[PDB]
């Protein structure tokens, strides 16, 4: 037993609510949040800027530290950095970006990073200003992720549609 309040259960281990991630974050402090990453770690919009903007931009301060170390992810990659205020950790996950040409197919590469943590708190992957269609990164995240995933989603009707159409 948790302490994530009001999810609806889609699978064994696929839990679904309708909120701000960061919201979400800031009330539960789970051990992981997923960030919706780029491979350059610039948090500017999106669920990036959003957790970054809620940790008064210090997990930028840390991202561009990181990516001077260490130079950019890849497509489909990962990095663990601090959960500011929100999350013990943050996991900067990179889901292929459908707006940049970037390969859809790199979506299930990019949600096998999930599987390295017991439970976290995430955004679907390569949804909302990412360009893929939600419905599909939901279902490559239930068919990929096998850890305990609890999906938080910021857009009401977007959450209505995914609960109804979900197989
Ligand atoms: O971009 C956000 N979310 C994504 C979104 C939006 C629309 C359609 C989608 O498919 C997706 C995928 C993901 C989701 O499902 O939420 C977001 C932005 C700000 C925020 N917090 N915030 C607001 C103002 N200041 C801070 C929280 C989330």
């Amino acid at each position: 037993v948790n302490s994530f309040s009001g999810y609806l259960k889609l699978t064994d281990n696929v839990y679904i609510k309708n909120a701000d991630i960061v919201e979400e974050a800031k009330k539960v402090k789970p051990t992981v949040v997923v960030n919706a990453a780029n491979v350059y770690l610039k948090h500017g919009g999106g669920v990036a800027g959003a957790l970054n903007k809620a940790t008064n931009n210090a997990m930028q301060v840390e991202s561009d530290d990181y990516i001077a170390t260490n130079g950019p992810l890849k497509v489909g990659g990962s990095c663990v950095l601090s959960g500011h205020n929100l999350a013990k950790h943050c996991l900067h996950v990179v889901g292929p970006n459908v707006n940049k040409g970037e390969d859809i197919q790199l979506l299930k590469s990019a949600y096998e990073n999930f599987n390295q943590h017991e439970v976290l708190l995430a955004p679907l992957l390569s949804a909302g200003i990412f360009g893929a269609d939600p419905i599909h990164s939901l279902r490559v995240c239930v068919d990929t992720v096998r850890t305990n995933v609890y999906l938080a989603v910021f857009d009401k009707n977007l959450y209505d549609k995914l609960v109804s159409s979900f197989l």
